[PDB]
């Protein structure tokens, strides 16, 4: 509820299961293709994973996540949207949703709309800041599953402090002191942004 | 081209050409119905001047632009994508398109993207920004027809200097100083950009 903190929070790999999703439908539609188990995910894109993989996988993966439904249809991670709802509820907090569409404009941008209202509710949507670069989005925290923001973008030196939440494909990544993780919702995401308040 | 000065620029009445669109389309699905002249057009919310106007056409209004190709098919104001293209190849000068979608999100965010990539085709998508709290997005000026811009957004104290870009809406308005206009494209924007570099 609105000097507030000011928290992003990332939509893939934070709220919305990608990963998860993109292989199961991968799996389904290219049965007879090799795939990576997330156990298996290195690097942020999956698609650079999958090109080295078999020749012609770089897009046949693309393929899965420019099609209708893909965004819409992604599963909330566990305890995403109640740690959501319960951190903009908070005093002196103000939650953004902040999320970068892919390339391929088509269903992406409308259906991550349309996630957000189904499991947020309409008045939610106001929350939601739709950017290719991050870093021009001030805020006190980026919960973001992504490990290198900047990338470059725009701004060198980001207003925000990323707080890394851990994904397949980062889990075992070092981070630099004093770089920070929230290692799933059922962590203690309270502290991190307690942390942060005067 | 990529410390750069950063301008956010606003789409609607500064790019596209909302309020002629608006009008011809209101005019040509509605005939019957009075319809406010651009000369006559006064405050930002053009719904609210017209549900003054006679009962019910609040609701007429607001379907015209929640319509398909409402926004895809907006014209661009004189000497925007010109300018525009030029601003981005300036040395030093990071340029963002910085627009806020309707509530309804069916066709908006999408005919957006599709209007950038038309006109400044798709190298720019990169430089979109989504959101309905442009208060949270730091720049060095934002370029934008709405004159009350905080609303009320969650940042108190943006970074960006905010041009109020004219329009028919608020063509008589005026400003407290320090807060400067630009007038229109033709008018010298690569002033007001020098003024804030170092
Ligand atoms: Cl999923
Ligand atoms: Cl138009
Ligand atoms: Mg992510
Ligand atoms: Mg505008």
């Amino acid at each position: 509820s609105n000097r507030a903190l000011r928290v992003l929070v990332d939509m893939d790999g934070v709220l919305a299961d990608f990963e998860g999703g993109f292989l199961r439908k991968f799996r389904a539609r290219f049965p007879d293709q090799p795939f990576i188990a997330l156990e298996d995910r290195r690097g942020f894109w999956v698609s650079e994973q999958y090109g080295r993989l078999r020749p012609g996988l770089s897009e046949k993966a693309i393929s899965i996540w420019e099609s209708k439904n893909f965004f819409f249809e992604l599963e909330p991670l566990p305890g995403a949207v109640e740690a959501v709802k319960e951190m903009a509820s908070l005093q002196n907090t103000d939650v953004f949703i902040c999320t970068s569409p892919i390339k391929m404009f088509k269903y992406c941008p409308y259906e991550k709309y349309a996630w957000v209202e189904k499991y947020f509710g309409p008045d939610f949507l106001e929350q939601i800041v739709l950017t290719r670069d991050k870093t021009v989005v001030s805020a006190d925290l980026l919960i973001d599953d992504r490990p290198d923001i900047t990338g470059t973008g725009a701004e060198p030196t980001p207003s925000w402090e990323h707080v890394l939440f851990t994904a397949c494909h980062n889990q075992h990544l070092q981070l630099q002191p004093p770089r920070r993780r929230l290692h799933s919702w059922a962590d203690d995401w309270k502290a991190i942004l307690d942390s942060k308040r005067p």
